[PDB]
């Protein structure tokens, strides 16, 4: 039953890996995932809707791996902090390249799409901001940009350089090189001045 | 003559600040230029083509005017000639916010967009990385991260922070911090430590 579900999102994952979205067919799904068309629309609307579900697989993945490293602390320095939580979305959407490269595509065309990423991007911002406040609070930090506003942008520019990092984008960072990249103006940013 | 060329182009500019390209027409774009359809396609072989020639004024106005500053430099300190070479690209992007969010998009779509951009980062991105060397060869600067890595990761964190400011993405950076917040990620992640 809802193993034909996983089936299908497991079919779509693999296929995007090698083809966009728009050169890949509901039959496509159906015939990959060992089902009829008809059975693969009880449990999809679309194929659009199979990426939609797929991107929410990811980013609750994400988000739940950030609100494990919340409660537990790693006894480390305040840059090796910075680098741990850069790491989680770093490793989780890095292990789903298709599925990432995809969505985003996607928030050009879907509402649905859009509005998910948009709700966890501002939950992902909201908690910079809040450890960046800490972090001003205990004195560690100096008070200098609005941590809001800051945090918007460092989050905007991870999604920016690490989309285009694993597409292979140019220009970009090498995906051997962005996690220090990014590490280093994430910390200049919230400790400098 | 080539008169009718700029008024399909000014027509196209005017439609897309209220309805995005998909729901623009040639037809819409001929009547809005005062000439037929058949006319129309004397002079673009497609609306595709009249976004790509927008976008291609849009990026050109900016990279000339970044060579005008890097050919007169402003005597102020550092902080300053790092926002006076950001606000070239807020004023000129700003100024033309329909031309730039509808490339944006036709970059999924338009391999001729998607090169276009491609070829102005990557001449952007070096123009960043040989102002940095030059700083650290003055001693100004600390040899911190590759500067052409550094420079790459500043100049995707700006694409990506200035268009969703400019599009009043959620969420964005207010417009009116954009600038800003920028300069700070700059001379901080560029200066420090
Ligand atoms: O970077 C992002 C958001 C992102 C990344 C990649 C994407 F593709 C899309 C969104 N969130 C981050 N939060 C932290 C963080 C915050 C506080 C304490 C420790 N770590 C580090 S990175
Ligand atoms: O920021 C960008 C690239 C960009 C911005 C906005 C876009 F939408 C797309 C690309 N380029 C910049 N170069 C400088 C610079 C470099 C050396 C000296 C002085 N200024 C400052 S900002």
């Amino acid at each position: 039953g809802d193993d034909r579900e996983l089936a299908i999102l497991a079919t779509a994952e693999n296929l995007l890996e090698d083809r966009p979205l728009a050169d890949i067919s509901v039959d496509d799904l159906a015939k990959g995932a060992g089902i009829s068309r008809p059975t693969f629309y009880f449990y999809f609307p679309s194929k659009e809707a199979v990426l939609l579900t797929l991107l929410d697989r990811v980013v609750n993945q994400a988000d739940m791996a950030l609100q494990t490293l919340a409660e537990n602390p790693a006894d480390t320095d305040r840059e090796n902090m910075w680098r741990t939580g850069i790491n989680v979305f770093f490793e989780t959407f890095g292990s789903h390249k298709a599925v990432t490269r995809a969505g985003q595509a996607a928030r050009a065309t879907s509402v649905e799409v859009a509005e998910l990423w948009s709700t966890f991007m501002q939950k992902w911002i909201a908690y910079t901001a809040a450890v960046i406040d800490a972090e001003r609070d205990r004195g560690a930090a100096p008070r200098t940009l609005p941590a809001h506003e800051l945090a918007t942008a460092l989050n905007l520019m991870n999604e920016r350089t690490l989309f285009a990092s694993f597409a292979g984008e140019q220009p970009s960072v090498p995906e051997a090189r962005v996690l220090d990249t990014l590490v280093h103006i994430w910390v200049t940013s919230i400790y400098g001045e």
